[PDB]
């Protein structure tokens, strides 16, 4: 099953739905990186409430999980999986995919993120009350910028992020294990014909990505424990689905 012409044609649509579905562009992320919060902006955001920063985090994710979920349903393949297998992967895998993303978003120079129109260091976060998990992410996409990926790496290896057939509680796991190695052949199609293979070895473990994940989950049962009625009236539907059916509108359309 698929030749030669069909893995570089799978190869271009992914890069199309990526570059479709991509919520900023790198020339956009790049133009904006003289643009650093002053002092007196961090020593705002750590004057911040903690529920005041949560909430705003937790809606920037549900933002940037919304275009993850449209990039999904253009995936070639995805649309053609059961809805349930569509949400195993899009709830186990969406937060994935934007912690992979995250890295067009960080300046490696100066180790800041763009964050509400400016760049800012780790130091933005303080008022999370949650520092392992932002130096984790800090940490993860400063791994991810010494690779110097493409736009098209990112698009190829994100696709895959999400498309993993060992996620539990897939119903056709056999669909989604050939559509996963025909994104496989893809990427290292791309790879081997770009002499970039040497990225493989470098490429993060699968078990770092499900630590961040994890990490973020229990900080946020911190989170709503102390706080259950801002989590309940003030964080987005969205987000309490994946982390705490908008996933089955949101496929519907
Ligand atoms: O970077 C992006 C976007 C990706 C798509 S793009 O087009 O390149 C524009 C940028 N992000 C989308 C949202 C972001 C996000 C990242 C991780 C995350 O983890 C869960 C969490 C929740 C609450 C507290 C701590 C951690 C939540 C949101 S963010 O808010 O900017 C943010 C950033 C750093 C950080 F350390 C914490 C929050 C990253």
């Amino acid at each position: 099953m698929a030749s030669l012409t069909e893995i570089e044609h799978l190869v271009q649509s992914v890069c199309k739905s990526y570059r479709e579905t991509c919520q900023l562009r790198l020339e956009d992320l790049l133009r904006q990186r003289s643009n650093i919060f002053s002092r007196e902006e961090v020593t705002g955001y750590q004057r911040k409430s903690m529920w005041e920063m949560w909430e705003r985090c937790a809606h920037h994710l549900t933002e940037a999980i919304q275009y993850v979920v449209e990039f999904a349903k253009r995936l070639s393949g995805f649309m053609e999986l059961c809805q349930n297998d569509q949400i195993v992967l899009l709830k186990a895998g969406a937060m994935e995919v934007v912690l992979v993303r995250m890295c067009r978003a960080y300046n490696a120079d100066n180790r800041t993120v763009f964050f509400e129109g400016k760049y800012g260091g780790m130091e933005l976060f303080r008022a999370l009350g949650c520092s392992e998990l932002i130096s984790s992410i800090f940490d993860f996409s400063h791994s991810l910028s010494a690779l110097h990926f493409s736009e098209d790496e990112i698009a190829l290896y994100t696709a895959l992020v999400l498309i993993n057939a060992h996620r539990p509680g897939l119903q056709e796991k056999r669909k989604v294990e050939q559509l996963q190695y025909n994104l496989e052949l893809a990427f290292h199609h791309h790879l081997c014909k770009t002499h970039r293979q040497s990225i493989l070895a470098k490429l993060p473990p699968k078990g770092k990505l499900r630590s961040l994940c994890s990490q973020h989950v229990e900080r946020l049962q911190i989170f709503q424990h102390l706080h259950p009625i801002v989590v309940q009236a003030a964080f987005p539907p969205l987000y309490k689905e994946l982390f705490s059916k908008i996933l089955h509108r949101l496929l519907q359309e």
